[PDB]
């Protein structure tokens, strides 16, 4: 096929490989953190206090499964605080010294992550790992920095698409492989797919941005450098803005317009999406093999759906999709939120589907359109950055008002919060 076909095939293996090695443990991280309490690990005990106090706090009840997923989502917070942090940096970097080269960098981190791991099994190798792989997954932006490189608008919202598919099926075939295989072998399998990406991605990613369209510099000075770092320094797009043959006037306001709209929907979403394990366990007694079955057909949905409509919206339409999936999720989350059985359930959960499907894939489509050749890096890593700072908020913000309010309270009020970036959008 053509060139543009050919980045994408790599870039979308590369990151399934990835994403395979990373959801691979998630299933396991229950039975690892209980490991850590039962052998006294004095570190595991500070983080234990910490989820303890934050349990006392939103009044969530005492009991292995809340605190087990509590603690999970903590992790989860501490962990997209560290991709927030990363994201904008290893894009600038990559418009200033091409995405390969950062790319391999950002690799050989997430494959020593996992050689870490491979080597303890304590919560101190736990931690250094996750610190290491955390600094280290800027791949993703650069994965969506590459897409943004190609030539066409329907090259780019395609891209965005497959990306999509690549994040559904890594989510979950992953998990699916963890829970089958002996726990010894799984860092070892986290580790081939990562040795795998990072062989695969030297060998045949081709180089998308040549070296006459570079930025000059990362960051010459203090106001370059918390252009990277700051919340709102990145909600307004500065590193951007400040850039060469950067957006400006019109074009300038509508990139900020859809970074709120991405920052606010993730954080409404991400936090909806993490206290559904909450709701499946309290309302309809799931063990957490029902909630993998659970997740298992959310994810296969998802990934038809970004595979067979997402990838097929005409370029222009993008906003238009975005609109009518943020409506549908008001109804998705009131029939999660109040339903009283499977059906009910079910039926909101498939509305769930369609709709995450279509978000974040259109609106990198949309976003990527923007900057000039070697600003994409910047971009797109300004983007994920916000995706970041939303999945690090999200959970314990909806954790807070499901355990204090009742689920009924979190559902209802983050569906009437959808209607924020909907307006926001038209
Ligand atoms: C390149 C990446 C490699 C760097 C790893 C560095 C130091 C760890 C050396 C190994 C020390 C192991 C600590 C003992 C431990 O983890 O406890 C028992 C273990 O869990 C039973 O499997
Ligand atoms: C380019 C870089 C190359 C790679 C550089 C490697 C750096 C890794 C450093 C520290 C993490 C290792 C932590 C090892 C944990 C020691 C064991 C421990 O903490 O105690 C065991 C526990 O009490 C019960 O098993």
């Amino acid at each position: 096929q053509p060139p543009e076909r050919r980045v994408v095939t790599v870039v979308f293996l590369g990151l399934l490989l990835d994403l395979l090695a990373f959801t691979l443990l998630l299933p396991l991280l229950p039975g690892l953190l209980e490991s850590h309490g039962r052998a006294h690990d004095p570190l595991y005990g500070s983080w234990q206090g910490g989820v303890d106090w934050f349990a006392t706090a939103i009044g969530m009840p005492v009991e292995k499964r809340y605190n087990s997923v509590l603690f999970g989502g903590l992790i989860g917070s501490a962990f997209s605080v560290l991709q927030f942090l990363c994201a904008p940096l290893t894009g600038a970097t990559s418009d200033c010294l091409g995405r390969r080269p950062v790319m391999l960098l950002c690799l050989m981190g997430v494959a020593t992550s996992y050689a870490v791991w491979a080597t303890s099994r304590s919560f101190a190798a736990f931690l250094a790992s996750r610190l290491i792989g955390g600094i280290s997954k800027g791949n993703v932006s650069l994965s969506t920095a590459i897409v943004a490189d190609l030539g066409s608008p329907l090259a780019r919202s395609q891209g965005m698409a497959v990306i999509g598919v690549a994040f559904s099926l890594g989510f979950t075939l992953g998990p699916m492989l963890g829970a089958s295989l002996p726990l010894e072998m799984a860092p070892w399998f986290a580790l081939l797919f990562a040795a795998s990406d990072l062989l695969f991605i030297f060998c045949f990613l081709p180089e998308t941005l040549p070296l006459e369209k570079r930025a000059p510099s990362i960051a010459l000075g203090f106001r370059d450098a918390a252009d990277l770092l700051s919340p709102l320094a990145l909600l307004r797009f500065s590193a951007v803005a400040r850039g060469q043959d950067p957006p400006s006037g019109d074009r300038l306001s509508s990139l900020r317009r859809l970074g709120l709209v991405y920052f606010l929907y993730l954080f409404l979403f991400s936090g909806l999406e993490y206290t559904l394990s909450f709701l499946t366990h309290q309302r309809f007694q799931f063990s957490s093999l029902q909630q993998g079955k659970m997740f298992f057909l959310i994810g296969l949905t998802m990934a038809t759906i970004q595979g067979a409509y997402a990838r097929r919206i005409h370029p222009g339409g993008e906003v238009a999709a975005v609109k009518r999936a943020l409506l549908l999720l008001v109804p998705a989350f009131l029939l999660i939120g109040w339903g009283r059985s499977l059906p009910v359930l079910g039926l909101g959960l498939l509305l769930y589907s369609f709709a995450a499907a279509v978000v974040v894939p259109c609106l990198s489509s949309v976003v990527a359109g923007y900057g000039s050749p070697g600003q994409k890096g910047t971009v797109m890593g300004t983007l994920r950055s916000l995706g970041a700072l939303a999945r690090a908020a999200g959970p314990l913000v909806a954790a807070s008002v499901y355990w204090l309010a009742g689920a009924q309270a979190c559902f209802t009020t983050w569906s009437g919060l959808f209607l924020l970036p909907f307006f926001l959008l038209q």
